């Protein structure tokens, strides 16, 4: 048998995975988001469709990122950003929150998108 793993100038494995010499071949220990008898393969995490809402799932090295909707937030992008947190309205509007925007409810005689206008 060759020692694969010790006559090698450098890793007979792909992505850093660790080389364990057998009889007739050798094997790989494949580090967290890699698959294959080599590790070769980089396994796409986006294959569940983790992220909520619409957003976007982009693969990474073990793992994924969510590109939210504007007006979303979280891992998954599950929560929904509150808009009204910073309290626009003025003159008593009140804030009704949407998504990636705010409403302010304004009392009779004030106009304007935060009830700025007399
Ligand atoms: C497939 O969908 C699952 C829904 O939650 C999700 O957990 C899976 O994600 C992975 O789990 C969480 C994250 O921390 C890991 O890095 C990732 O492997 C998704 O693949
Ligand atoms: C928080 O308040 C500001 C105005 O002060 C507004 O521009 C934002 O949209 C609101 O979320
Ligand atoms: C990925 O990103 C999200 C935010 C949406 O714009 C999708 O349409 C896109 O594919
Ligand atoms: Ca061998
Ligand atoms: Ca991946
Ligand atoms: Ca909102």
């Amino acid at each position: 048998d060759v020692d694969e793993c010790a006559m090698a100038n450098s890793n007979p494995c792909e992505h850093a995975g660790k080389c364990v010499n057998t009889d007739g071949a050798f094997h790989c220990e494949c580090l967290k988001g890699y698959a294959g008898p080599r590790c070769e393969m980089d396994i796409n995490e986006c294959h569940s469709d983790p992220c909520q809402n619409d957003a976007t799932c982009l693969d990474k090295i073990g793992g994924f990122t969510c590109l939210c909707m504007p007006g979303f937030k979280g891992v998954h992008c599950e929560l929904e950003i509150n808009e009204c947190q910073s309290n626009p309205c003025v003159n008593n509007g009140q804030c009704v929150d949407k998504v990636n925007r705010f409403q302010c409810l304004c009392p009779p005689g004030f106009t304007g998108p935060v009830c700025q206008i007399d």
